[PDB]
């Protein structure tokens, strides 16, 4: 019980930090995770063997992808962790536990394709999960591996707080899919302009939490510019190799996707800041107010990639 995981000095003071990088040593990145869960929930949520366990049955089961991969999940844990530590009083036990966690897990066996490449393949996993194909797909892996023997670190919930949580990380890796991103914000957006936004209304918690996720997944576009741009090329060389799949579909890529119009890349980065980003950390900010630092450092990158297009870099 006595048990505590500690950072150096950098680390436990940048990990409190929106920005903080995990860094190149993988072999840290495990103990990152269980210093923030102990310091976000308690040193008792979670038996140590188990959640151990756990989250090296969930490292296994990232593929070695440029972007979609385990750095990729840690660095959206801790985004989240960087939200929930911000609003403390704002989220239930059982919410802290649950969110971690299905950050953690929201890109379990991601292959870095679209869901509109698997359609386009005609993939099992498209005719198994019509919408939200892959995101249905990383919560059956999280519930699979929850099911691993000595891997249930929820075992000493009640049945009704287990069945709770698993509701909790379902629709918050559901949340992850971008296509339900638009609409969730804009009734976000409604219901704050005209006050209606209620947190507890279990709907309206839903759709908070949901954009939490958005917020997370994208944190990337948060970093320090150097983090941001590095970044980019493993989110581009996804992109790019999709790209090259559909062409050998007989299926002409958009030139974001086209590894021979590298050139449109600054003006796809601002696109999605524009239309994706400062959206998502706008209404965010007005919600949860101390996640400002997030909106400012995506104003900052995004005045980067400008400067990008206008040739000063
Ligand atoms: C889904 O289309 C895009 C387009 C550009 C970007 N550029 C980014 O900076 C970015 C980041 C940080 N995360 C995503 C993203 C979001 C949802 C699903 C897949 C990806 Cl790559 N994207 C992008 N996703
Ligand atoms: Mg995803
Ligand atoms: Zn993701």
């Amino acid at each position: 019980g006595l048990m505590q995981f500690t950072l150096p000095v950098r680390l436990c003071k940048e990990i409190e930090l929106f920005h903080f990088d995990i860094g190149p040593f993988e072999n840290m990145w495990p103990g990152i995770f269980v210093y923030m869960v102990h310091r976000s929930c308690g040193t008792s949520c979670f038996e140590l063997e188990k959640l151990c366990r756990f989250i090296m049955s969930v490292k296994k089961n990232y593929r070695r992808v440029p972007y979609h991969n385990w750095k990729h999940a840690v660095t959206v844990a801790h985004c989240m962790y960087a939200i929930l530590q911000n609003n403390h009083t704002l989220f239930t036990d059982l919410e802290r536990k649950g969110l971690l966690i299905a950050c953690l897990c929201h890109d379990l066996d991601h292959r870095g394709f679209s869901n509109s490449y698997l359609q386009k393949f005609d993939h099992p996993l498209a005719a198994l999960y019509s919408t939200s194909t892959m995101e249905q797909h990383h919560f059956s892996q999280t519930v699979s591996i929850l099911q691993l023997e000595g891997h249930n670190i929820f075992s000493t919930l009640s049945s009704s707080e287990y069945e709770q949580v698993l509701e909790i990380i379902r629709k918050a890796i559901i949340a992850t899919d971008l296509a339900l991103y638009f609409g969730n914000r804009k009734q976000l957006e409604e219901m704050y302009q005209t006050g209606s936004l209620n947190l507890n209304n279990q709907s309206h918690r839903d759709r908070v939490i949901g954009l939490m996720m958005t917020a997370c997944d994208l944190c990337s576009v948060t970093k320090l510019w150097p983090v941001t741009k590095l970044t980019a090329n493993d989110i581009y060389a996804e992109f790019w190799a999709e790209g090259d799949e559909m062409k050998k579909l007989g299926i002409q890529p958009i030139p974001m996707m086209d590894r021979d119009k590298k050139d449109e890349v600054p003006q796809g980065q601002l696109g999605f800041y524009n239309a994706v980003a400062i959206p998502c950390y706008t209404t965010l900010t007005q919600i949860l107010p101390p996640t400002e630092p997030l909106l400012k450092a995506c104003r900052d990158n995004l005045s980067q990639w400008e400067k990008v297009i206008r040739g000063e870099e």
